[PDB]
């Protein structure tokens, strides 16, 4: 509702300055970089500081996004076979299209052919905020259609990474992680109605897997999965949880976290994009792949019998949200760096510019076309 | 004012069964003595496990008691015109007698010397589960007067243990420390009514000082006292975190950390304390020390119109409360440990055999001569 993503673009023009012309020496690549390492006996971690700072801020940020769909999953949308047909059919567009056309000319080489899922994410903070300037031209189904449909292409995205091409951590890690699951099962069978003992089950589980990395993310998502939700006596618990964190996550967790990971050096920056494979793939990606790898799905499901168009809405309408879908901004950046951990600089620093090029441009082309 | 109590007993008898079992001590023993170390390229830091338990649970209860001392003394029972003189005066008797008697024994000898704080510890959840026991027709005078007495105590013991007779800390540290508290008032001052942000401060604050355990603890008192409680608008933040808290720490913390530092061995145990310095002086300062020294020091207060006893005591009951008050179990086994760190085991396992064997005979004295 409210117009917070000036905050964020406030702190990445913060970040993106802050990384030139006097500074950047004495931190910000000395910093963000120094090693920790926490020993236990025999047991011992060891990581650079941006990783956990990243895993804490998406692990909340994944807890908030399961808490959302676990609501509207039981209320209002997505209740039936039918009332999701059109933000399913659009997913499933979405998830195709600028797959396949990234993987068109990027394909030949592995190590660029890993990140294949980069396009495919949508930013949600973003996307809001953009919508937020128009006055009173914003109908509720826009909104509910845009966020329902970013919602379930970034947890399929995340569930697709997670579950192929990872690596296979302790199986003693795992024998801790089947069992507090079961736990959590027993607990919400009985009825808790205490978000406590959740939280605290949740924060054991995060760090189960914390010596891994996509599942530690994914552990929000399956605790926010579990929190009871039914209505009794007046109170619910996941409505005064979502109450609770949304204030935090549009102002601290999305700030600070657009701080450290977007940046880049911009010094040595040659042909535009250089033209090369993987920008070109990323840049191509978000700006065609996305609106036209939704719209032509959704006219399809928009035909005789199928899904129907909601109300107050025609294609138009869903064309420029498909525009603006084509947003990844701070998610994509972080499902880049993911991808290519243990990675020579170079290349996440030219994924991280076409992501902000491709970003900036949707954008821009979209907020153009809203009439003014 | 729940019974409760029940759940620290079994707590500690669990401990103590799992300590001096036959197969169990060998895991009991080895699984507090495991080392932790966390770097980040300096500052390291490496301790026991036991010592990052007794932090935190020592930091969220004094959280707690700063929180009720705030509440207490401008609009409870400390009010102001000095006109509770009675518990202030029983707390000026409570930290001289129990004082002097443990000196007594152990003034020669330089290293027991240092815990000579030992008795003036006094335990406030045990003490007042033993009294609501025969919650039938026990007045509620008694009550607040005996929390706020063991309230007071516990703080000027920790406060004289911290500022007098403790380790420097580095610059950095102390800098670090030097700019949060102002951060917290000037926040308090301008006016913040969310809790989270006085939350995260004082987290940052007790990670600063987190190399010396007193100040660790005292980090959490501070935090209690500087959030606002001031009522506006139907609400206030201290009065509802007070009521979100208060199921925690009677229910997890204290017997989780009842069940963490109970586990004495019964091996070779003879005559009794042995007759040695420190567990008779112990013995003598938390049986016959506090009681006497409360009841005396209450009678002068009584004499020259420094106080009027409150109403329905006439004095007969403050011996009892007094006894009840002797009472260090949980509290003086964390002092105990704070001031004997870094020291062969042998020693401080006397000093746990004491104040347990103390702190049983005054419980059942108390409850015996309250007439059944
Ligand atoms: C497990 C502990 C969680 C229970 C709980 O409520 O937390 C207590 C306690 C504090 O919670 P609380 O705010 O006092 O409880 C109020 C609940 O809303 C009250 O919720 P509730 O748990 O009392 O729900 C009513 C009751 C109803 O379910 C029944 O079993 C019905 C029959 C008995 C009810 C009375 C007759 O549910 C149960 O107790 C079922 C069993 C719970 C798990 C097994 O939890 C803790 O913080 C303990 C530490 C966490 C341990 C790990
Ligand atoms: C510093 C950030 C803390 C501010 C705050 O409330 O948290 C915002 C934000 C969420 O708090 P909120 O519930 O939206 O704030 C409203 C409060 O109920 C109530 O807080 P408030 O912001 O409405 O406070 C009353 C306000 C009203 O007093 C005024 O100064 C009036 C301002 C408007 C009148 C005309 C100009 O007083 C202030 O402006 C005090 C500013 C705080 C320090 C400067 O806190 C965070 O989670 C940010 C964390 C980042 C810090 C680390
Ligand atoms: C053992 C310790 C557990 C005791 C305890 O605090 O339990 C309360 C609470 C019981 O839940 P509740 O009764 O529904 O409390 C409602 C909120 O406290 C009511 O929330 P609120 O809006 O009144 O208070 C502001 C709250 C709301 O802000 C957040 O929750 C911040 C979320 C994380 C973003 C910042 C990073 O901020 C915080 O939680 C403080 C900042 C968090 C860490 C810094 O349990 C926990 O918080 C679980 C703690 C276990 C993890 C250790």
């Amino acid at each position: 509702d409210a117009s917070g993503g000036i905050i964020l673009i406030i702190a990445a023009i913060l970040a993106m300055i802050m990384a030139n012309s006097g500074a950047t020496s004495g931190w910000y690549h000395d910093f963000l970089e120094t090693p920790v390492q926490l020993r236990v006996g025999s047991l011992e971690i060891n990581k650079n500081m941006l990783l956990w700072i990243n895993d804490a801020l998406m692990a909340v940020f994944f807890l908030l996004v399961g808490l959302e769909v676990k609501r509207e999953l039981m209320q209002g949308s997505l209740a039936s076979l039918r009332q999701a047909a059109f933000p399913v059919i659009a997913a499933i567009g979405g998830m195709i299209v600028p797959t396949l056309l990234y993987l068109a000319f990027n394909y030949a080489d592995p190590i660029t052919r890993e990140g294949w899922a980069i396009p495919a994410a949508t930013d949600i903070a973003f996307a809001l905020g953009v919508l937020a300037l128009l006055g009173s031209r914003v109908p509720l189904a826009l909104k509910i259609f845009l966020m329902a449909l970013a919602i379930i292409d970034d947890l399929g995205a995340i569930i697709i990474i997670a579950l192929f091409y990872t690596n296979d951590l302790s199986m003693a890690s795992l024998g801790v992680a089947a069992v507090a699951i079961a736990v959590l099962a027993v607990l919400n069978l009985c009825g808790a109605r205490r978000t406590g003992v959740y939280i605290l089950v949740g924060v054991v589980l995060w760090t189960a897997v914390l010596k891994s990395g996509v599942h530690a993310t994914l552990a929000g998502v399956i605790v926010g999965f579990f929190i009871p939700l039914k209505e009794k006596h007046g109170r619910s618990p996941a409505k005064r949880l979502e109450h609770v964190l949304h204030p935090w996550v549009a102002y601290l967790i999305l700030p600070l976290f657009a701080f450290a990971n977007a940046g880049v050096s911009l010094g040595g920056v040659t042909l535009d994009g250089l033209t090369s494979i993987l920008p070109l793939g990323i840049i191509a990606g978000m700006l065609i792949g996305k609106p036209l790898g939704i719209s032509l799905f959704c006219w399809l499901a928009l035909r005789l019998k199928l899904a129907h168009l909601p109300e107050g809405t025609t294609y138009q309408q869903i064309m420029v949200v498909g525009i603006l879908c084509g947003i990844g901004f701070t998610m994509s950046i972080f499902i880049a760096s993911l991808a290519f951990g243990s990675v020579d600089p170079e290349l996440i620093n030219w994924a991280k510019l076409g992501i902000l090029v491709g970003s900036i441009s949707s954008a821009v082309i979209g907020y153009s076309w809203l009439r003014v």
